[PDB]
Formats: C-alpha cells, structure tokens, sequence
C-alpha cells in the first residue's frame, strides 16, 4: 500500500490518480432527488443520492431525504451518508435516524465555516432547551457532552412522541476538519475513528451509523473509505491486497463524489497505512494516537 503511495508521491501524480477515479465513477439516476417538490430538501443542486441507494423515510406524503445507504458487502458494514440537515429537514433527519435504528451520528463539519453556512443546528446545545420536531413527532434532548480539543462526543436522547420509546444516540462531532481539507494528522483522525468504533455505534446489532459533513461526500467519503479499508485489512488473509482506489470506486456506486480532492485521497492512504499498524498487532499505537492527538 505504501509502495503504491511512495510511487505516486514520488511522481507527484495524485491529481491524475484522483481524476481517473472521478472519470471511472458510476453514474446512476437521481430522478427522485430531482423532482420539483424535493428541491427544498437538497442543500446543493449538484449533490444528490442515486435512486437505487437512497434512504426512504417511512411517511407517505414524501419519503425523500438527501441520503444514501453505502453498503460494503465484503467489509460487512453499512453507512448512511447524508448532507448537513436543512432548517426544514431536521425532522426528516431524525426520522431517518429513528426508522433506520442508527445508534450513532458522525458530523465532520461545523455549522458555519469560514463565513459560510454549511448545516443547520439540528441537535440541542443546552440540556434545558430540548428540541421538538413537530412534523415528525420526535423529541430530542441533550443529556451531556464531552468536549475535547478537536472533537466533542454528545449523549442524546431521542424520543418517539407517539409510543414514548426512547433511545440513546451518540453524536461524534469532529470540529476541526476544514471543508475540502484534511484532518490535522493521521493520528488525530484514527483516534477519532476508533472512539466511534469503541462506542459500539458501528456494531451490526444497530442500524447503519449516519455520517455527514456539509454535502455528505467529501469529508464523509474520507471517513468511510478509511474505516472500510481497515475493516478489509483485518478480515482478509493478506492485508496488502486492499486496493483503496477499488474500494473508493465501489463506495462511489452508492453515492456520487465521495472524496472531493486529490489531497483527501492521499490522506486516506496515510490514515490507512498508519491504522494498519494496529491491525498487524501493535497493541500500543492506539494509546500513542490518543497522546499525539492532544485531545485534552
Ligand atoms: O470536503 C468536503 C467538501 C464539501 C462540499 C460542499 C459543497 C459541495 C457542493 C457545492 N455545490 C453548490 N454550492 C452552492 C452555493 C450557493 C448556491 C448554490 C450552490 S450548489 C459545490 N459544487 C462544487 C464544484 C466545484 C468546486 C466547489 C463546489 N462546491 C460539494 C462538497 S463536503 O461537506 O462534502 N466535505
Ligand atoms: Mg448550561
């Protein structure tokens, strides 16, 4: 994996490798996302879920949400990638979380980034100010949160106001990953990834984790590609058989544009190569990433 990396970095050809991927990427219809009535449900007109893998809300008036189910068969993990909720789609977002039985939500963006609005404030910031999404009959409450230097983990309680059933949802919020950018370091990224892994929110006993940034393709694509490559390296006989480009194209069969820049692709290589040390038996790298990430 690093031989390939070193030959690419050596030749300074990441832009060409990345562009080959875009050109070879699947192209499936997004007819439902394009219906006139769903316009105010899409943050960006050039970012849509394919009809074949879009997530359907259980309601009847309209079952559309700009979200895609990315199902990696060999890696044995599913992810729902979605855009940052819009003011009018926060209830839809939590309805999806509820109907798909997700246990965790991974947010890789901030509400405002460099003077631009990227996502609505869909979770409560204060314990005493819970949120009610009337349209979907859901109640959302901030139970507590653990604020680190580059990310925050929140414990939320989501309640179906109809049956009174409640469930705890974990919010993993990476607050320092720049749009069209990369994380500060492989160690800071992997520390975050493994926190999500250790929480149990990715366990198959739950619905797919819900991952989003602003459009649900760039930063979200990177997070998922890395997690999937590491899952594959841990399951196969030979972990050197993992081809990140092939994995990215496979993921791209489910949602368009995963990985928005050549440098995000390169970072993915680096994150996977570093994380491989934990797979190959190094029972100490995990603590090291924690230390190096300087989360306190
Ligand atoms: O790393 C990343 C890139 C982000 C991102 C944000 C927005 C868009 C869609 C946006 N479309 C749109 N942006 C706007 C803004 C105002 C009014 C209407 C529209 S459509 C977009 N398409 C672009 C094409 C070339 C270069 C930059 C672009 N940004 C894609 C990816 S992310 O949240 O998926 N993580
Ligand atoms: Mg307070």
């Amino acid at each position: 994996m690093e031989k390939e990396f070193e030959q690419i970095d050596k030749s300074g050809s990441w832009a060409a490798i990345y562009q080959d991927i875009r050109h070879e990427a699947s192209d499936f219809p997004c007819r439902v996302a394009k219906l006139p009535k769903n316009k105010n449900r899409n943050r960006y007109r050039d970012v849509s879920p394919f009809d074949h893998s879009r997530i359907k809300l259980h309601q009847e008036d309209n079952d559309y949400i700009n979200a895609s189910l990315i199902k990696m068969e060999e890696a044995q993990r599913s992810y729902i990638l979605t855009q940052g909720p819009l003011p009018n789609t926060c209830g839809h977002f939590w309805e999806m979380v509820w109907e798909q039985k997700s246990r965790g939500v991974v947010m890789l963006n901030r509400v405002m980034e460099k003077g631009s609005l990227k996502c609505a404030q869909y979770w409560p910031q204060k314990e005493e100010k819970e949120m009610i999404f009337e349209d979907t009959n859901l109640k959302l409450t901030l139970i507590s949160e653990d604020i680190k230097s580059y990310y925050t983990v929140r414990q939320l309680e989501l309640e179906n106001l109809t049956t009174q059933e409640t469930r705890e949802i974990l919010h993993f919020h990476y607050t320092t990953w720049p749009d069209f950018g990369v994380p500060e370091s492989p160690a800071s990224f992997l520390n975050f990834l493994f926190k999500v892994r250790e929480s149990g929110s990715l366990s198959p006993e739950h619905g797919p984790v819900v991952v989003h940034c602003s459009a649900g393709i760039g930063r979200s694509g990177t997070f998922c590609l890395a997690d999937t490559c590491l899952l594959l390296m841990d399951k196969r006989k030979d972990p050197s058989s993992v081809d990140i480009k092939k994995v990215l194209l496979e993921m791209r069969k489910f949602r368009m544009g995963l990985i928005q820049t050549a440098d995000q692709l390169r970072f993915s290589y680096l994150a996977v190569i570093e994380g491989a040390k934990f797979i190959m038996g190094d029972s100490s790298v995990q603590d090291q990433w924690k230390e190096l990430s300087h989360e306190d």
